């Protein structure tokens, strides 16, 4: 039960109820890697679907009933056989409890229920870690699976920011992005798009800047999909995402013998997810059907054309020391089905 819960010193940063957010923290002292990892676990955007999750969902919107560890697993695993890649980097896994897909920047009050504190949970989490060794940092990964790999992307650069303004510009700042790349496709039965438009205005959702300045005002959802914001950041980020993700065809209106249309729906979209990872340098992007890797216990299982998670994250720490001998970054599948990939999870 390895990571260690610390509530934050701000008690004004806040999980959706009021209660004080938090982190867990497994410091590995003499290593200078910091492995920041965003939890996921979708969205609410109005009062009364706020309330439901917040009765059947409360972890996701309240630290009062969190324990005071947690097991790190998969890419926050501290053993090298679970964990090839960073296993003796200091872990520190952050609760989502703002739902809002990590955005938001508003407090409870007279005027809001809930507090969706999302944005500003990042930020506090990093400035008290500077305090805790943080400060001594070579890279600091910022991660996430889920509406935590969106939260990477619509963050990444911001920490970067931080840590420049408050002095310390020798931390690269870096994101990997789990499971958080969705298109904002037609669905095949007739939606995200408007539910993050009402989700920014409820939240007070921000977006990375120059996504902002592309956008505008009133557009500021589209900066929630992956293929949209990436090309604006700064930071190097490595993007994780299943071609077939559950999540994505659960919005798509997709539930799984499959007939020509359905067919065609499927492999459209593993064609248009492939196109939109083209010209994404460091990504690993299998044909199967699944939703999250990183933080599984089997996550070094999957491989694309031989390589496996762990072997790309490291080729790709390498390309941030001309592409390098049997050590790729750029994996994505070609294949056009679910599990056409052998190494697929089961
Ligand atoms: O992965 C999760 O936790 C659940 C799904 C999720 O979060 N989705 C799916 C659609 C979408 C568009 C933009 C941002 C996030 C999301
Ligand atoms: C606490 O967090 C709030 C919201 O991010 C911020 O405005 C304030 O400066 C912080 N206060 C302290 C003492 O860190």
């Amino acid at each position: 039960e390895d990571l260690r819960l610390h509530l934050l010193l701000n008690t004004s940063v806040t999980c959706n109820d009021g209660s004080p957010a938090g982190y867990y923290l497994k410091e590995s002292r003499g290593s200078r890697r910091w492995l920041l990892f965003l939890e996921g676990g979708w969205y609410c955007f109005n009062r009364e679907n706020c309330d439901s999750r917040y009765d059947t969902m409360r972890r996701l919107m309240s630290s009062r009933d969190w324990p005071r560890t947690r097991t790190g697993t998969g890419i926050l695993s501290s053993q090298p056989e679970e964990n090839p890649y960073w296993w003796n980097a200091n872990m520190v896994f952050i609760p989502y409890c703002s739902s809002d897909v990590w955005s938001g920047a508003s407090s409870k009050s007279e005027k809001n229920e809930y507090a969706f504190m999302g944005a500003l949970i990042i930020q506090e989490v990093v400035r008290e870690l500077l305090g805790r060794g943080l400060s001594g940092a070579k890279v600091l990964l910022l991660a996430g699976s889920s509406a935590g790999g969106t939260g990477v992307l619509l963050n990444v650069d911001r920490v970067a920011e931080q840590l420049e303004k408050l002095g310390y510009p020798a931390i690269q700042v870096r994101g990997l992005a789990d499971s958080g790349w969705f298109l904002d496709n037609k669905q095949y039965r007739h939606a995200p798009t408007e539910a993050i438009r009402r989700g920014i205005r409820y939240w007070n959702g921000v977006v990375p800047e120059r996504c902002r300045r592309q956008f505008q005002e009133g557009e500021e959802w589209n900066c929630f999909f992956g293929y949209k914001v990436y090309p604006t950041l700064r930071s190097p980020v490595f993007v994780v995402q299943w071609l077939f993700d559950e999540a994505q065809l659960t919005v798509d209106n997709v539930h799984l013998p499959v007939q020509e249309g359905l067919r065609l729906y499927i492999q459209n979209l593993g064609r248009e997810l492939r196109h939109t990872l083209k010209d994404v340098p460091a990504s690993f992007a299998p044909a199967c059907l699944s939703h999250e890797i990183i933080i599984r216990s089997h996550w070094t299982d999957v491989q694309v054309k031989g390589t496996s998670l762990p072997r790309a994250l490291h080729c790709w720490d390498r390309s941030l020391h001309t592409p390098l001998k049997g050590c790729p970054v750029h994996l994505v599948d070609s294949c056009p089905w679910p599990h056409c990939n052998p190494s697929c999870p089961t």
